[PDB]
């Protein structure tokens, strides 16, 4: 490829102009702690996955303004249909006006895992939960992460991590699988088991599908292309604040191609999408991007939203 894949990973879209906040707060062990619940996101981070965020209203405008004041961390939990969540820290700061109206920017990292003790919801709708904080351990794998790494090759092509619990969340947050399995693998405290299960997943992974008809396959395992550091899969936010996660992907099938290709608010800078619905039921699965400049290398590729996808 010819693309900075480090430019996905900057969220440019977002504005070019943050503040960064270097500091790191890492919480003790069996600790219990009050984070304040992020409103709208309902997805299951993962620690090490990156969460770009566009706030708009009062009241979460003000929270994030608190968590500046104080930790910068907050919480983001995993719904069944929220017993366990991981923490967010943020780590670089915009705020913007727009007719008169406070827009907040944020980029955060998920940090450390935790298993819900207690949640109130405040007077300002904002929800507060008192969590303990999970453990990790120690402990190595090296037989386990290599053979991890030989799959991951017949399917693309040191972009990867090389520490078992580093590895472990990566295979976790950028594999093609069901929220039901990244669970799973979230309940998991030894990096040595997560990888294990991990490996077998794969090994029993399918087509992913249309999850409104369950009748038109999209892609595989074989066809996912890392465009960005991160990793195939990663997080963007859309310009009303609603966080996707986006697989990357060379050949995608069954999909039509809706309206001309844009730039504006473009996740991959120098590309252009094109929104591309299931061809059976025209559920909008993702988007095409594809080169604005024939130097580009990978001049087009698919991007599908693990929402609109199904495991076979
Ligand atoms: N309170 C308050 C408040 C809140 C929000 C305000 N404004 C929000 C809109 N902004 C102007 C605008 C208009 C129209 C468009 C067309 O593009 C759209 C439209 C809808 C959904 C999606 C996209 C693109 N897209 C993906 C495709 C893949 C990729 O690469 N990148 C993406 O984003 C989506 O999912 C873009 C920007 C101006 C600010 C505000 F003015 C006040
Ligand atoms: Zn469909």
């Amino acid at each position: 490829i010819n693309f900075d894949t480090s430019l996905p990973t900057s969220h440019t879209y977002l504005g070019a102009d943050m503040e960064e906040f270097h500091g790191r707060t890492l919480h003790d062990d069996d600790s219990i702690q009050v984070i304040p619940v992020l409103p709208q996101v309902m997805m299951i981070l993962v620690p090490g996955q990156t969460l770009p965020l566009q706030l708009f209203h009062p009241q979460e405008v003000s929270m994030v303004r608190n968590l500046i004041q104080n930790d910068r961390t907050f919480a983001v939990l995993a719904y069944s249909n929220a017993e366990f969540g991981t923490t967010a820290e943020i780590y670089a700061y915009r705020e913007e006006q727009d007719f008169g109206i406070e827009i907040v920017k944020v980029k955060a990292i998920g940090r450390q895992r935790f298993k819900v003790l207690e949640l109130r919801t405040q007077s300002d709708g904002i929800q507060q939960a008192k969590v303990q904080i999970l453990p990790e351990g120690s402990g190595d794998a090296e037989t386990l992460m290599d053979r991890i790494k030989k799959q991951l090759r017949e399917w693309d092509e040191d972009s990867l991590p090389s520490n078992p619990i580093d590895f472990s969340y990566w295979v976790a947050a950028n594999l093609p699988i069901d929220d039901s399995l990244r669970i799973q693998l979230l309940k998991i405290d030894s990096a040595i088991q997560r990888l294990r299960c991990e490996l077998d997943i794969m090994n029993k992974c399918t087509s992913l599908c249309c999850k409104q008809c369950q009748e038109t396959e999209i892609t595989t395992k074989n066809e996912i292309f890392s465009l960005s550091r991160e990793g195939p899969m990663a997080a963007y936010v859309n310009p009303h604040g609603y966080v996707h996660e986006i697989l990357t992907v060379y050949k995608a099938c069954n999909l039509n191609l809706i309206g001309r290709p844009s730039t504006e608010h473009s996740w991959f800078p120098g590309y252009a999408w094109t929104v591309a619905q299931c061809k059976i039921c025209a559920s909008h699965i993702g988007w095409k991007f594809t080169a604005t400049k024939k130097d580009m290398s990978p001049q087009k590729f698919w991007g599908l939203t693990r929402s609109a996808l199904i495991p076979t």
